[PDB]
């Protein structure tokens, strides 16, 4: 019955608004692959909204790998991985990045999401803690969320309030600290040395989601404990394929207890279905491709540095970042909603960030490289964002 | 850090115990595509563990029409439908989605298990309440505890609970009842007719999971409100893409303002990337062989009435099941562990239910029909499971 819920419902007015306004440019149809030029409404648009960091998804390779999955293994696998939803190229794939990452073992899951909803749900109790730092990935808040323990914020990269949070908790206790590895909004990095460093004086487990890392940091884009050398201080890598590895699903990598624990009581690997053949195949060839193939990492960094550069040049206000992520301060949601929707019309695909994520005076533009983009490709969206900011009086 | 993480995973000794008996059978690594044989350590075995209802993870058109969207699209979207992770065939398989369950629109989600966070989560906050049967699924109880709401469970189908538990809530506050459609455990029917009475006297929105329902129940598999005629008294259809639909990924159906709600607020479609384009033309393909061929709904039950008849004329103790889910009772946990090995080493495929999920005594196998089972296949399994249940000693 919908009395209530037509309530519930009744003051979320602002899509209704953009709509009206000609502003609406969520969920954009794309009729072409994910590529660094898309299709929409028939018309050419360049894609600096993506996070396919290295280009791979168009890749014939990974492409043929998926279609020789589906030839040999069909659709689905119609099960948990718990029963009847393993096959041996999951076990490859778990064997493969526990390499990449140097772990003993790792647990694929369906989406990057389940990922984080599996360590963080299971592992701490109650009289238990998780520390979160506050601009962490939803889908960790979710995570920590159901667990049955006492979640704690602390500061943005704030070592001394985690400290001070720690330090304020029973010793009889067990703790977890779970942090973005590249953090997507800003695209500002953990300080992981610190938050290792104070992890090992509380005897806090450590866990990096490394959605944003994998393909990008690290030496051959192994992530955010290879770029600062601390495997050894890092409890659970968890990563996506989504992004860099051009596919669906994630895995949590680390000690070979710790990750059978997991398989066997995470609720997101027990109750959800497996990743479907094609995505397991092209996860593992977009894997070889990243590391036989050192250019793509070094191609999409060439990209970061040229257009970060060309944009402080044309006087934009980036954001702190360290990452292929060049978020662009506008700081009017109103502005935000018509530069995005501007630049939508002529032809370049940008995602905003606006209330209530973020305060209306940090509302910004998020400018996303990819490997496979062009100096040319950057510099058309760049020509025509200086064009668009003028318009809208940025 | 590991010391209190090594102890909180130091009491999980249950993996350990199996594997050393040589009683262990989970995470069992198939080397073929699901189907009613499976390939394992390069041996044929029998599947009466799957959810592949209709057999279609094997149909070459659905194969083929996956093949053609990773030609045409690629390995993935790389972005949350909010953003750039929308094609025209995400769209199009809503549009098929709506018609197809008798509601205005759909909003899709990338695993079954996110399709439940995403309205659970959501809609009911503080102050408001979410009514759950005992038995819904995982998924349903995790969007639950997602929510701001207070969760209350009622008695598995007990309608007098039910209305009892609602009749004690504050007039002045929204809530929603979500059940599971067919409940896989025991395989039984919600009591839509009943509840929806109760939802009515108390203006509580209403939402069924319809993932062991579609392509099972209903006109042409349409699900549990198809099944009893009830679409106007349901607010939230949900089903899921990786059982009938032989794919992955999920939606919510429902009126055309809810599902906008629920797609610009729901995490769990905001914050993870979209189905892969592979997946989207399975399920799009499957929903068409579904309607358009009604012989896999009609073997479907041909087998499931034989494998039922064949089991209860043998004396083996079945739940109330109304479904192709045949829960045979072992009622000890170690029997069920040692009847499902016997089983696998003698070619047969069923899965273990066992504490803590139930009592001891309420330990089961579950075995499951498909369409494109042969009623040979069925009368094998039943003859190696009447030697495993004498040689067990059930
Ligand atoms: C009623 C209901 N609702 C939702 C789900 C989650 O859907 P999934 O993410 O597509 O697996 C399941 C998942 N069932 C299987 C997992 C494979 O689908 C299980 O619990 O073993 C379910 O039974
Ligand atoms: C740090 C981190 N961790 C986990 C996830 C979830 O991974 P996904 O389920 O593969 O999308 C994301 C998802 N990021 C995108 C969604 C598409 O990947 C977003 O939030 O818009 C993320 O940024």
């Amino acid at each position: 019955s919908k009395g209530k819920l037509g309530e519930k419902i009744s003051q979320f007015k602002i899509v209704e608004e953009l709509k009206a306004k000609g502003l609406y440019a969520y969920f954009r149809p794309i009729q072409s692959k994910q590529d660094t030029e898309v299709k929409i409404d028939g018309r050419r648009v360049l894609m600096f909204g993506s996070n396919s960091y290295l280009g791979l998804t168009t890749d014939t390779r990974i492409i043929k790998a998926a279609q020789d999955a589906l030839e040999k293994y069909g659709t689905g696998c119609a099960g948990s991985r718990f029963l009847n939803g393993t096959l041996d190229i999951h076990v490859e794939l778990e064997e493969k990045l526990s390499a990449y990452v140097g772990k003993e073992a790792a647990i694929l899951f369906s989406t990057g999401f389940q990922s984080n909803l599996g360590p963080l749900s299971c592992l701490m109790g109650r009289n238990d803690y998780i520390l979160l730092d506050e601009r962490d990935h939803a889908s960790i808040i979710d995570g920590s969320r159901l667990s049955f323990s006492k979640v704690i914020k602390y500061g943005h990269n704030n070592m001394e309030d985690l400290r001070a949070k720690l330090s304020r908790l029973p010793e009889d206790s067990a703790k977890l600290i779970c942090t973005d590895g590249i953090f997507s909004m800003e695209g500002d990095i953990v300080n992981l040395p610190e938050l290792t460093s104070i992890a090992n004086e509380f005897d806090a487990a450590v866990m990096v989601d490394d959605a944003h890392s994998l393909g990008v940091i690290g030496h051959k884009g192994a992530g955010t404990a290879s770029h600062f050398g601390l495997n050894d201080d890092v409890d659970l890598i968890m990563g996506t394929f989504s992004k860099s590895l051009a596919s669906l699903g994630g895995f949590v990598a680390g000690d070979a207890d710790v990750i059978d624990f997991l398989k066997h009581n995470a609720r997101s690997v027990m109750f959800s279905a497996s990743m479907t053949p094609a995505s397991v195949a092209s996860t593992l060839k977009a894997l070889e491709i990243i590391q036989n193939e050192p250019e793509h990492i070094e191609k999409l960094w060439k990209n970061t540095d040229y257009a970060k550069a060309q944009l402080l040049d044309h006087g934009f206000d980036l954001g702190a970042t360290e990452s292929p992520i060049l978020p662009i301060f506008i700081r009017s949601n109103e502005k935000t909603f018509w530069v995005t929707k501007m630049l939508q019309d002529d032809g370049v695909f940008v995602n905003p960030v606006v209330s209530p994520a973020v305060p209306a005076e940090e509302s910004l533009i998020r400018f996303s490289l990819m490997a496979t983009h062009t100096y040319d490709q950057i510099d058309e969206a760049i020509e025509k964002m200086v064009k668009v900011f003028k318009q809208a009086e940025v």
